[PDB]
């Protein structure tokens, strides 16, 4: 009642990130520098491939691994992610594509001052050589709705995602993400939804440099 509601999560935050991983044996390191408005559910990040470029696969498969703090939560829904700070939280994600491609991603999110730090790992395998990921035929992720609910005691988000491809086709992917506050006493939320829209605003021809944007809103 007397607490500063923004004692940890300021209205304007900075974001620092390093992702390591490999997809179908192709290794990479990617750095991110960004800003966001946690209470508006908006964030922008400048990404730069530091090792392994030019990436021989669709950059789009990586972009949701580049923080559910950046969601506009109404007052009537418990905000597990803003409640996880200053200490932070982590998530683990499975990406199961319709052609057998499979990715596992994880992010450890800490906060130092005004900056979220992200330790990201991304591993993908079993992508067909002739498929749209290795051939770089993707255009964007479609806007999505994540179902947030408690599954066996752990906050879980399920999404039916789709990449738009060249040639009026889509390429489907199932997401399951588990979210774990570092403080083990954070209160779990009731079931709800988060609408997402992620997009690449600009990029170099070989995607060595990418500007990424996401807008997210929670609702019932």
């Amino acid at each position: 009642d007397d607490k500063d509601p923004m004692s940890a999560i300021k209205p304007d935050m900075r974001i620092k990130l390093r992702m390591e991983g490999n997809v179908n044996g192709h290794h990479f390191v990617i750095d991110g520098d960004g800003t966001g408005k946690p209470y508006e559910g908006k964030q922008t990040m400048d990404l730069e491939v530091k090792e392994g470029g030019p990436l021989p696969f669709a950059f789009d498969i990586l972009t949701t691994a580049f923080n559910r703090v950046f969601v506009k939560y109404p007052d009537n829904i418990q905000d597990y992610f803003k409640q996880s700070f200053p200490k932070g939280y982590s998530w683990e994600r499975s990406l199961t594509f319709e052609d057998g491609g499979i990715c596992n991603a994880r992010n450890d999110i800490t906060m130092e001052g005004d900056t979220f730090y992200n330790k990201v790992r991304f591993y993908g395998t079993n992508f067909p050589a002739n498929g749209p990921v290795m051939q770089k035929k993707t255009l964007k992720w479609e806007p999505s709705t994540e179902k947030m609910y408690v599954r066996d005691g752990v906050l879980t988000g399920d999404i039916e995602m789709a990449l738009l491809l060249e040639g009026n086709a889509h390429y489907r992917c199932d997401f399951r993400t588990t979210y774990k506050a570092k403080e083990k006493g954070v209160k779990l939320p009731g079931a709800h939804f988060v609408d997402h829209a992620i997009e690449i605003l600009s990029h170099d021809k070989d995607y060595n440099k990418v500007k990424l944007y996401e807008h997210a809103v929670a609702h019932s």
